[PDB]
């Protein structure tokens, strides 16, 4: 499965949803997650993230391993998103900044 990690938080560009064939992205107030049992590992979303927050599960950075289980869990409670929308208002302010996990809204 692929994994949305820290830099999506407070950016939420949603460009990634355009290319998923199986529609497995689920939407939070200020983050997206990939449903691990639905992702077919086509790797198509990851060139599309402007914030470069998507990784193959096995390539998720050591310091961002928490995101793997987070994606699994929130994928059960969040709504499915299928169309691209506007990025969060302050997206480019928050892009490239580290430790945005602290601001995750559920
Ligand atoms: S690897 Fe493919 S199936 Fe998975 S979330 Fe990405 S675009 Fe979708
Ligand atoms: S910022 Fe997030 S909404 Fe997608 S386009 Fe990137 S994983």
């Amino acid at each position: 499965a692929f994994v949305v990690t820290d830099n999506c938080i407070k950016c939420k560009c949603t460009d990634c949803v355009e290319v998923c064939p199986v529609d497995c992205f689920y939407e939070g107030p200020n983050f997206l997650v990939i449903h691990p049992d639905e992702c077919i590992d086509c790797a198509l979303c990851e060139p599309e993230c402007p914030a470069q927050a998507i990784f193959s599960e096995d390539e998720v950075p050591e310091d961002m391993q928490e995101f793997i289980q987070l994606n699994a869990e929130l994928a059960e409670v969040w709504p499915n998103i299928t169309e691209k929308k506007d990025p969060l208002p302050d997206a480019e302010d928050w892009d490239g900044v580290k430790g945005k996990l602290q601001h995750l809204e559920r």
